[PDB]
């Protein structure tokens, strides 16, 4: 469809495969500016887990969804347990928003 607006920021669909410490990325939520719900951000990227293993994820980006579940609307504890579950084979779908703020 014709969707054309051009915003400086993009979302990335990233699948990461569980290694030894597969989900080596952790999230945080602080404050929301413009809106209201508190955004989920990737805080830390462990130098040895799936993030580096596939090398697609980094810290700083806003996490939009993980494993196909929407974050904006749920709390960290809900997202963390969603993260801790990983998936059965171990491939996690992260959607991040790359922002250069």
């Amino acid at each position: 469809g014709s969707y054309n607006t051009k915003k400086i920021g993009k979302r990335l669909n990233i699948q990461l495969k569980k290694g030894t410490e597969g989900l080596g990325f952790s999230i945080t939520s602080r404050d929301v500016t413009i809106g209201g719900s508190a955004p989920i951000y990737v805080k830390n990227i462990l130098p040895r887990g799936a993030a580096i293993q596939d090398g697609r994820l980094k810290a700083g980006d806003r996490l939009i969804e993980v494993n196909g579940v929407d974050l904006v609307g749920k709390s960290q504890e809900e997202v963390v347990s969603l993260l801790r579950s990983t998936k059965m084979e171990g491939t996690v779908s992260l959607l991040v928003f790359r922002q250069e703020d």
